[PDB]
């Protein structure tokens, strides 16, 4: 357990700097309905009221939880923001693919949310801000060029773990909660990162040999392309 | 400079990429431009039978850029497709709200590096980038565009020496045509990299002013984001 309130402060602050040291008036964000992004969401509007604008790209419209939330969300903090339904654009990028799968099809997707972040970020004059956790950052589930492309972050350090515990003092809907205490993985996480040789033997050798095999393989993704000198 | 030794550096450093990593070899974007040309030259010597090309106009009608490139990759005998993405770009601006040669040129750009990245997946290979270190500076290229990659061997080189070493290379005169010599441009921006407060007094003061206001403004293309701590 730690400081909420500060961590709130300290957060706000990072968005106003980042927005005052730039020539853009604002930012914009992709909102899914998950946790992360409603967190993100919220802090925005506290940090910089008016100057916040969401995009919400479903795949497909018919009855997700997860727009309802979104949306509820939306209208709760007074955010300005536009469904944009991408099974359109996405059609038109597998017609030329030649390749079937799903996780083709996810990479697309994360890509298409990025264009139209960023297209929408040109229109505003904004900086796009992004929404990953340290737990995704570590063992690399975004998507390169994907949901893993922003201006900055305010939640990349705080684990999942964390963003719920933050979430809940934060007050957002219950919806979000629903679907403090680390997990299993982020325990692990956290132990292998800050060196605690100690309760690394506490914990289970195959658990730590799958993170340690995560965060090895997808390391490139938090690094810039390597230029020949 | 010494031609001979700067092509087998950059061929060990494209086979140290591809044996360090899981990946069997490269795909490449294929414009019909020099850098491109010069890239997949230096691939095919590289690599062999591992490398791949996506060449993504956005209209086919008669462009001497695809005579080129197509001649090139028949030269090279490497393995290609042809992407006409106006379709994929259509499906963006429907979701735009802000028409602008500017906003094509991103979405082009983003629609490429989606399809390199996709076909990078299914033939278990890495993406090769072509951006020149002139280009680099400047800050031409669109983020997530044309500047997502996993590596590049040509980014150090400007783009006067491109043409030197294209020239050492023997490339289809087409990509020359559109004892070396320095552009203005790059000997500026070659003078304020290396501090070089001799040449730099020779110079165009408005010149470097404008080197200076370029590189300044579009630093941020080369820099990964901002995560609080």
């Amino acid at each position: 357990a730690m400081d909420w309130q500060k961590i709130t402060e300290k957060m706000c602050d990072f968005i106003q700097e980042k927005v005052k040291n730039s020539q853009s008036q604002g930012v914009v964000l992709g909102l899914s309905g998950g946790i992360d992004s409603a967190l993100v969401a919220t802090l925005c509007k506290r940090a910089l009221k008016e100057n916040v604008f969401a995009l919400l790209m479903p795949t497909q419209i018919s009855n997700k939880a997860n727009l309802e939330d979104a949306l509820r969300l939306c209208a709760d903090l007074n955010l300005e923001y536009k469904i944009i339904e991408i099974q359109s654009i996405l059609d038109a990028f597998i017609k030329q693919s030649e390749n079937t799968t799903l996780v083709s099809l996810g990479n697309f997707a994360a890509r298409i949310r990025m264009s139209l972040l960023y297209d929408y970020s040109a229109l505003k004059n904004s900086l796009v801000i992004g929404t990953s956790n340290k737990s995704e950052l570590l063992l690399g589930y975004g998507t390169i060029y994907g949901d893993l492309a922003c201006a900055f972050n305010p939640i990349g350090s705080l684990y999942k773990s964390e963003i719920y515990a933050l979430a809940k003092y934060l007050n957002l809907h219950e919806n979000f909660i629903k679907k403090f205490s680390y997990t299993k993985i982020d325990e692990g996480l956290k132990a292998l990162e800050t060196n605690d040789e100690k309760l690394l033997r506490t914990l289970d050798p195959s658990l730590i040999a799958m993170l340690k095999n995560r965060m090895q393989k997808n390391a490139f993704k938090g690094k810039m392309p390597e230029i020949l000198e």
